[PDB]
């Protein structure tokens, strides 16, 4: 039972808990988080429902909902992975290596998996690519206070379709959950093991908090171990909404 809980606000940590704060993990689907940020500044991404992609019979359908034509909305919400993969083939290796070196990216690492050269496709999908929650919260800062290299329409397009719900009090919740398998130390190979990721912000008035949970089971587990990390956010989130507004 490895997690970690960090919150903060501006320059101030409200919340630590946990032991693998510093512990680098595959992003899994977080990744769509900078992969927004690359779409819509490249301009390969034009809008929330632009542009809409087809399915094609190729793609593998792990959740049926992937089935239906995908834009950049249903891309968050539904988590569709083959939306992604169509998005990075666009942007090509030389672009997509250079977002993820100016983004400072966790370990930088777009290698892919050890022995196939598909690091564009596959390096966020428990691959090369990793990153802790200590940088998740830096990355995310820097998308809130504007600090990366990227466009107005970039920073305004993804925090539209990271929108998930209102919070009580009226903070809104915008946030990407992740779940990845864990891997062998030795030819780095997928294990049944998960772990999970949510990040993201809540914000209200000028106020922004933002967070970043993370899980990594010991056992089995018949849940995805996203939503476990996002179901446990959720109830964090709420206790400190109770206390920011006391």
């Amino acid at each position: 039972q490895d997690t970690c809980f960090l919150a903060k606000e501006n320059q101030t940590v409200l919340k630590r808990e946990g032991n693998d704060c510093d512990q680098r993990y595959s992003p899994a689907s977080t990744f769509k988080i900078a992969l927004s940020l690359m779409g819509f500044d490249s301009g390969i991404l034009k809008d929330e429902l632009h542009p809409e992609w087809p399915y094609k019979k190729e793609y593998e359908l792990y959740l049926n909902v992937w089935k239906y034509p995908q834009n950049p909305h249903t891309w968050i919400r539904d988590s569709c992975v083959w939306y992604s993969q169509a998005l990075t083939r666009q942007l090509g290796m030389k672009r997509f290596k250079g977002y993820v070196d100016a983004f400072h990216y966790g370990n930088q690492d777009v290698s892919g998996d050890k022995g196939q050269n598909n690091g564009l496709t596959h390096a966020w999908l428990s691959s090369s690519l990793s990153i802790s929650p200590t940088e998740q919260i830096q990355f995310l800062q820097k998308i809130i206070y504007k600090k990366l290299p990227v466009s107005q329409k970039a920073y305004t397009m993804t925090k539209n379709i990271m929108y998930i719900q209102e919070l009580p009090g009226g903070w809104k919740l915008y946030g990407k959950t992740g779940t990845g398998r864990q891997l062998t130390k030795d030819k780095s190979q997928k294990l049944p093991l998960q772990h999970g990721w949510f990040v993201g912000w809540i914000e209200k008035d000028e106020r922004v908090i933002t967070f970043a949970k993370h899980i990594a089971d010991s056992k089995e587990n018949t849940t995805f171990a996203s939503f476990r990390a996002k179901n446990d956010t959720l109830i964090q989130l709420f206790n400190l909404i109770n206390e920011l507004e006391k």
